[PDB]
């Protein structure tokens, strides 16, 4: 039933110079469009949805875990840390933490949450213990966004990465404190306007977390609360030739439309 946007998504694809996945769930009736759907794509920023889920899942059974202070030291300091940097020689918590990585996409502090989960493998174990078995964690900020083509490190899929996302925000990954917390965050992210949201029609309520690194990587992934029914998940992950290409967030728009034009 969906070749037709599936059509349109490599049409795209074709005029976009890059290769582009998408993974839709609608979670009315479960049905979904996948456009290389099982090919595997770097996440760069993404990932810090897993590693925050890993910790808030972590805060199930430490109540005082979120509040607790973790050093911010000037050699933490990497490559953007918009929110870290006001607290270096200081702490932040871990909430703080996972709050500055997901809404504002500070790299400092997702390097604290992989190091509170025990380095990238303690991630790629909380996708596992999911019933993720395709995401990988390898590296920490700012060599997982290093994007080389072919190369599996740091990598998903769209069909994998969009069920993840459905099971972490609506059902239940989760406790249902923490299934809340995720969601709040992803719907107060800063960075996501001009991304898949910018592709749907602007009445509709989208949460999401963004991503981009080197080979002109653009990804977004996104929960979305359309009017009159009920929510979908859609992944958009795009990568490029050339290795100092420039950022596409237009063709996630694009695909996003696409999408919501099928509906
Ligand atoms: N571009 C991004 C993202 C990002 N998140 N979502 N989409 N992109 C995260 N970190 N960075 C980044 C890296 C290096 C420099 Cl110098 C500046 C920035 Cl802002
Ligand atoms: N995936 C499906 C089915 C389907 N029926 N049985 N299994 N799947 C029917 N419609 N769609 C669909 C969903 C979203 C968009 Cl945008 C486009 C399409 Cl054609």
């Amino acid at each position: 039933q969906t070749s037709a946007v599936q059509q349109k998504l490599a049409a795209l694809e074709k005029s976009s110079g890059g290769r582009l996945g998408v993974a839709l769930i609608d979670t009315a009736d479960n049905t979904q469009v996948l456009y290389r759907g099982d090919e595997r794509f770097p996440m760069c920023s993404t990932s810090k949805v897993m590693a925050a889920a890993a910790v808030l899942k972590q805060s199930e059974t430490q109540k005082q875990l979120l509040n607790q202070p973790v050093e911010i030291k000037p050699a933490d300091l990497v490559n953007y840390n918009p929110i870290a940097e006001k607290h270096v020689n200081g702490t932040m918590t871990l909430a703080e933490l996972s709050a500055a990585a997901l809404q504002y996409s500070d790299n400092t502090a997702m390097n604290k949450l992989i190091a509170q989960l025990g380095g990238p493998g303690g991630v790629t174990a909380f996708a596992r213990a999911i019933g993720d078995e395709t995401f990988r964690l390898d590296r920490t900020e700012p060599t997982l966004n290093t994007a080389i083509p072919g190369d599996p490190r740091d990598t998903t899929t769209p069909r994998a990465m969009a069920q993840t996302l459905r099971q972490l925000t609506l059902g239940h990954a989760l406790g249902e404190t923490q299934r809340a917390q995720l969601v709040t965050w992803l719907k107060g992210n800063t960075t996501g306007a001009a991304s898949i949201r910018a592709g749907l029609p602007t009445s509709w309520t989208v949460g999401d977390k963004t991503g981009s690194g080197d080979y002109g990587t653009t990804n977004d992934i996104a929960v979305i609360w359309p009017q009159g029914r009920a929510p979908l998940v859609l992944v958009t992950y795009f990568t490029q030739p050339q290795q100092n290409a420039e950022s596409r967030r237009d063709v996630l728009a694009s695909a996003a439309r696409i999408i919501a034009e099928g509906l």
